[PDB]
């Protein structure tokens, strides 16, 4: 319809302005408190935080320059706070702040107390099909947004869906997110949400968003993804195989959005046919599904996570607490001119 075209003309003529101007600097070090550290590792870390002056807790991303450009990382992390800065949607977690200093980048978000989808889901074992497409809308609007920026995520999976204060979707982690007029071509990901095209080194387009929608509804419905094995080697053969095992439990509108999804042929793949997402909007699986009232965050959510305040930390798991440390020289002051 006219008003969904009209929102999504408006909705690239905001990404467009910030794309072009990005702001920097917005923020330094010593405005905060470190609480705890929420997650560590090939990301770099995540720490909460507290304004001294606001109170407002936060969700602090700390990248260690140096070991950026040795795991060459660096057009990878200018993309990611571009793109932040940029965009603008009920699903995506907001960045408040970012600045850089001697030693780091550092990317300062709104922090989500109630955890990762993929604690929960592990928690309750699987989930049900009313419950798992709840979540599944939230991601085809999001995908349906950042596909008109000419953005693919590239990056998802369970570990970077937060669960809000109402029950809804939050993603976070925007570290492989990529604008894109045509194809790319960089091995990344995780490997059981990728493509086939990726593992086969093609170039390849915003269809492998779609593919990995496909494998998390799979897993939200079964509790386990549908091409698991135990070494990357044997999980890359069984994806480009082009065979699955559907659960018995499955409803049949289930499996056959499912197939449709999974199609190793990305020319036949949907979201990638002639009429867009709409192939998934309309398909069966889906005719319960308001999508405006999901979009305004009107309907009731399956579940509320369990916490105590806007400082909770029950909902994240413990890590080794390290410094942070600032360097009396400037690092890699060129690489990250931009930043
Ligand atoms: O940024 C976060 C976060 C971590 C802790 C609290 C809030 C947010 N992530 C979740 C864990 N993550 C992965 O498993 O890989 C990507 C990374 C993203
Ligand atoms: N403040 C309150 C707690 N929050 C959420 O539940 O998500 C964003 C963050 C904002």
């Amino acid at each position: 319809q006219e008003s969904v075209k009209e929102f999504l003309a408006k909705a690239k003529e905001e990404f467009l302005k910030k794309w072009e101007s990005p702001s920097q600097n917005t923020a330094q070090l010593d405005h905060f408190d470190r609480i705890k550290t929420l997650g560590t590792g090939s990301f770099g870390r995540v720490m909460l935080v507290k304004h001294k002056e606001t109170g407002n807790h936060y969700a602090m991303k700390i990248l260690d320059k140096q070991k950026v450009v040795k795991l060459k990382q660096i057009e990878h992390t200018l993309n990611e706070k571009r793109i932040l800065q940029a965009v603008n949607f009920p699903f995506l977690v907001k960045l408040e702040f970012s600045f850089k200093d001697n030693s780091n980048l550092y990317m300062v978000m709104e922090y989500v107390p109630g955890g990762e989808m993929f604690s929960h889901l592990r928690r309750i074992g699987r989930f049900s099909e009313p419950h798992a497409r709840f979540y599944a809308a939230q991601i085809v609007l999001t995908f349906e947004y950042l596909h008109s920026l000419d953005l693919i995520y590239r990056d998802l999976k369970p570990e970077n869906l937060l669960i809000d204060q109402q029950g809804y979707i939050q993603v976070t982690d925007f570290g492989f997110a990529k604008r894109v007029k045509g194809r790319t071509w960089t091995l990344c990901g995780t490997p059981e949400y990728l493509a086939p095209e990726i593992i086969l080194s093609k170039g390849y387009n915003k269809a492998v968003d779609w593919w990995a929608l496909g494998v998390l509804i799979y897993e939200m419905a079964a509790g386990y993804p549908p091409f698991f094995a135990d070494q990357p080697i044997q999980i890359y053969e069984k994806i480009v195989s082009g065979k699955v095992r559907f659960p018995s439990h499955f409803s049949s509108d289930l499996k056959d959005l499912l197939r449709n999804l999974l199609q190793v042929d990305l020319t036949k793949r949907f979201g990638n046919l002639k009429n867009g997402v709409n192939d998934i909007k309309n398909h069966k699986w889906f005719a319960t599904t308001d999508w405006i009232a999901i979009y305004q965050r009107k309907v009731e959510a399956p579940f509320i996570p369990k916490f105590k305040g806007p400082g909770d930390t029950s909902n994240f798991d413990d890590y080794e607490e390290e410094e942070i440390r600032v360097s009396i020289n400037e690092k890699c002051g060129k690489e990250f001119t931009e930043f």
